[PDB]
């Protein structure tokens, strides 16, 4: 029936697809038997080859869906204007699944969980354009868009949506591409500073379009800098290089409905005012506030089995997640004095920014241990007073 | 473009040497001895918030450099266990140089008891007289490339406020800011003038009684020690000079009230006081 599977690779290694693919069909076979990461091979081939295999979201017997990348570690390329005295135009750029996003696809975490949504969005995308769907009968225009509070690993979300549908893809796709060109003129907004820049950047997307062994990601962060809310005052200091910047981003989205390896990830600081077409030129909309105590618990198990694994927390512990702390019946025991704390933790963490909850140990361990001799349940209260100063800052900034 | 080797004796004792305002030493010790701590087991990268790239910014010329350069020294003397050695570097905007400078880079990444630092004087303020280009990105690359070794730390410093572009900082993963240097900074520097004005009888002597000297003597207000008060004095509004316009400080007083070849340094320190007192009129 339905099963699906991940290959991660070496990278010095060069076997082609189709070895490295018997290779792991017949572990699963060996196997044939919740999630799973295989990272310890017997198979002396596979340390040779492969490094990781995930369940991504206990039977085996079903349809055998590999699939097998290889992390490229090219992170920075160019990206702006060439004619002369053009360099910090700054189009950020990136190949796709490329080293950088490793399991940053699983990193997130959002009780929504926008993100089965957004992968069968793409999913049933490739499905209809199989089916060769009479476009104008039935349309849909390639764009997506988020917004919420600012730092809420937004584009970390599109980033790893890019590299999972990227392992969806290889099958697909010999490689793909992502570009991010924001927050370089998406702050100055002077004479075609904005504009002139937006149609370089769709020059350059146009072109590298076309490959149908690749897929595209346009990812534009700062969507707020690309409104003009058409003129919400009669003050055009400057709203009106603003509106063209406006119907340039418009005109260049729909001119590029037509290629079918085209995906649009888009996201903005400001609720409102980011537009009156975007919203209605919205596909899918979405807003992601603070995450509920359940993302919160589940980063604080994330980090604490990752410190674990680094052996910097040096007895390796183990917790209980959300319902297996239900299961329990709230005893508080040995095992559970740790777990319950942390949801209390969870609970006084309240309204944060995954930027700054998974910030949080470092300047834990800063301002109150400074020691790599150091295990949990000193951790805990130390990163507690942390986040209390935290919360203390976040208030200093009134 | 220069070299430094760990606690070796160049920049010995600049540790001390500057003062802050707003236990920045024991603070910015967390910085590196936790960016190490998470450096060494190659944590969730993706999930868990380090770099390894000091930066500050602020009124130029505040020790900021000198900060790191010292912080390195620190860091070793702290650290000397997980690093047996290790290697500074001056990577100066003044600008090939960069291709084997990285390279030397990599060399000194090469060792686990090799501490590297990565030094980098006003790295924003490449923009600031603006075909460098490739020494621009070649330096970006390498920054955003040689992260993953674990000996490796980024000492950056800004030397602009907050006028940073996307490729540098918004990069970070700590920052901090820092206004003007303490009575105590204020003092030193003022002992720099007086030594250079005593180099010569230019005013004419006392030996400068310093802040550690001040300690010592358990406040002994005397024939010098009354710098001190007038110093507080001369520091107490001071909050808010420019490292500029610290240095040009007694440099105007002595124009103000001076106007002779040399006085007791008495009475310039008063004319300084004078002196700081319009500054801060104003
Ligand atoms: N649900 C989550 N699970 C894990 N990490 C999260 C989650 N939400 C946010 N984060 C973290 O938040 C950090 C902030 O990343 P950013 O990309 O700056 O946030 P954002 O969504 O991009 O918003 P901006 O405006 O682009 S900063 C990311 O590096 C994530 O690690």
């Amino acid at each position: 029936p339905t099963v699906h599977v991940e290959v991660h690779q070496r990278g010095s290694s060069t076997a082609k697809k189709e070895d490295i693919n018997l290779s792991v069909r017949k572990l699963l076979n060996r196997h044939n038997i919740g999630d799973y990461t295989w990272t310890e091979f017997d198979e002396p081939f596979l340390t040779r080859n492969v490094q990781s295999v995930s369940i991504i979201d206990d039977l085996s017997a079903c349809t055998v869906a590999l699939h097998i990348f290889q992390l490229n570690e090219d992170g920075p390329s160019s990206e702006n204007l060439e004619e002369e005295t053009e360099n910090i135009i700054a189009a950020n750029h990136w190949v796709l699944p490329a080293a950088e996003f490793h399991g940053l696809w699983d990193s997130l975490v959002y009780d929504v969980e926008v993100k089965s949504h957004l992968l069968d969005y793409v999913m049933t995308t490739l499905l209809f354009s199989d089916k060769n769907v009479n476009s104008n009968l039935i349309t849909w225009n390639r764009v997506v868009l988020l917004h919420g509070p600012p730092g809420t690993g937004k584009t970390s979300l599109c980033k790893a949506l890019a590299q999972k549908l990227t392992i969806r893809l290889s099958s697909r796709y010999r490689y793909g591409q992502l570009i991010e060109i924001n927050s370089h003129s998406l702050f100055s907004k002077w004479f075609s500073e904005s504009g002139k820049l937006v149609t370089k950047m769709f020059q350059k997307i146009q072109d590298l379009i076309d490959d149908k062994d690749a897929l595209v990601f346009v990812l534009i962060d700062q969507v707020e800098s690309l409104t003009a809310a058409r003129n919400a005052c009669r003050a055009g200091t400057e709203p009106s290089d603003a509106i063209r910047v406006v119907n340039a981003v418009l005109t260049q989205i729909d001119q590029i409905k037509r290629h079918s390896n085209v995906v649009i990830l888009t996201t903005s600081n400001i609720t409102e005012k980011i537009d009156v077409a975007f919203v209605d030129r919205a596909d899918i909309k979405q807003y992601i506030g603070p995450p509920s105590a359940a993302a919160i618990f589940k980063i604080y198990l994330s980090c604490l089995e990752e410190l674990m694994k680094c052996q910097i927390i040096y007895p390796r512990q183990q917790l209980l997640t959300l319902r297996e702390l239900e299961m329990i019946g709230f005893i508080e025991n040995n095992v559970s004095k740790l777990s319950l704390l942390l949801n209390d933790i969870s609970r006084k963490s309240e309204g944060l920014s995954g930027r700054v909850l998974r910030k949080l140990p470092f300047l834990a361990h800063a301002l109150y241990v400074q020691a790599p001799t150091v295990t949990i349940e000193g951790f805990l209260q130390a990163l507690s007073l942390a986040v209390d100063k935290q919360f203390e800052e976040r208030k200093k900034l009134a």
